[PDB]
């Protein structure tokens, strides 16, 4: 967060997050809705996946415009290699983490960092990493 400007990240919240915007919302990035924007930095969102305890009923919660962003833009083709920044779609999010082995049967070795712990995940489950920055989608560093 030293590669953002708040000045332009909380403007740009504000002109793309509208009520019913679908976006990511923050380690884990989590498929949301905007419900409604709540003052001049924060905004009221539903999650895609996250439940309540009931299991049933879709979490609400609110974030603040450092934590929100757009879905990103997909890619098909991606050739996974040893140390890629990547996401994988993990407890009903996508957790960052770093591809440790090549793909296989369909599968891909990955390390998470966050929870110290490696598995495999499938291609399904798999995109680079991709950061938001002052209204654009930048790659790792």
């Amino acid at each position: 967060l030293a590669r953002v400007d708040l000045e332009t990240t909380r403007a740009i919240a504000k002109q793309m997050f509208s009520s019913g915007t679908v976006v990511e919302v923050s380690g884990c990035w989590f498929a949301a809705k905007v419900v409604e924007p709540v003052g001049e930095d924060k905004f009221l969102v539903e999650y895609r996946d996250l439940r309540e305890k009931d299991g049933i009923e879709p979490l609400k919660e609110e974030t603040d415009f450092l934590h929100i962003r757009p879905p990103p833009p997909r890619d098909e083709d991606i050739d996974f290699a040893v140390g890629d920044k990547i996401n994988a779609f993990y407890n009903d999010g996508w957790w960052v983490g770093v591809v440790i082995d090549g793909m296989k049967h369909g599968t891909v070795g990955i390390y998470f960092r966050q929870s110290q712990e490696k598995m495999r995940f499938g291609r399904q489950g798999l995109r680079l990493h991709k950061d938001w920055v002052d209204g654009t989608w930048q790659l790792p560093l």
